[PDB]
């Protein structure tokens, strides 16, 4: 009743691979908050500026106990540089074969150039400590997003 978005089963156990060498999976962050927000490409203006927004509002996102994984198909490599330059403090996702940004339904397709052009679309999603996609944000405008995102955290986690 309250999902925005049902995810495949096995979505939940894909190996995620993090920034800094590690993985994750979404169910092993079950019983607390997750915000997944995900980006076209790492260190351009507005992928970096968005970063550097959630960045700054970390405090606040601890204090309602929530973690942020941010995502795009970068490799770790090009993610640990984004995150050492930027000074990030969160992880990123690097979702190089697209089965994350799949299951959340954020590649979409533009007819322009006379193809069918494929791109993560800048998405992001709020995760209930019982694994529910309970909101979302699609084809996000960067300015004040991060903002939002918080607030609209601290009315669900209520
Ligand atoms: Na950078
Ligand atoms: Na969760």
């Amino acid at each position: 009743t309250d999902a925005v978005l049902e995810l495949p089963a096995a979505t939940f156990d894909l190996p995620l691979s993090l920034s800094g060498g590690t993985q994750t999976t979404l169910r092993a962050h079950a019983g607390h908050w997750l915000v997944i927000y995900f980006y076209p490409k790492d260190s351009t203006p507005g992928c970096t500026t968005e970063g550097l927004d959630f960045n700054a509002l970390l405090p606040e996102f601890d204090k309602a106990g929530a973690k942020i994984l941010g995502v795009s198909r970068d490799s770790v490599k090009s993610h640990d540089n984004f995150c050492a330059k930027q000074g990030f403090a969160f992880p990123l996702v690097s979702d190089g074969d697209e089965a994350l940004c799949r299951a959340f339904d954020v590649i979409k397709e533009k007819n322009m150039y006379g193809k069918q052009v494929l791109g993560i679309e800048r998405s992001t999603f709020l995760l209930s400590p019982e694994g529910q996609v309970v909101q979302a944000w699609r084809k996000v405008k960067v300015a004040g997003h991060a903002d939002a995102v918080l607030a609209a955290l601290k009315a669900h986690a209520k």
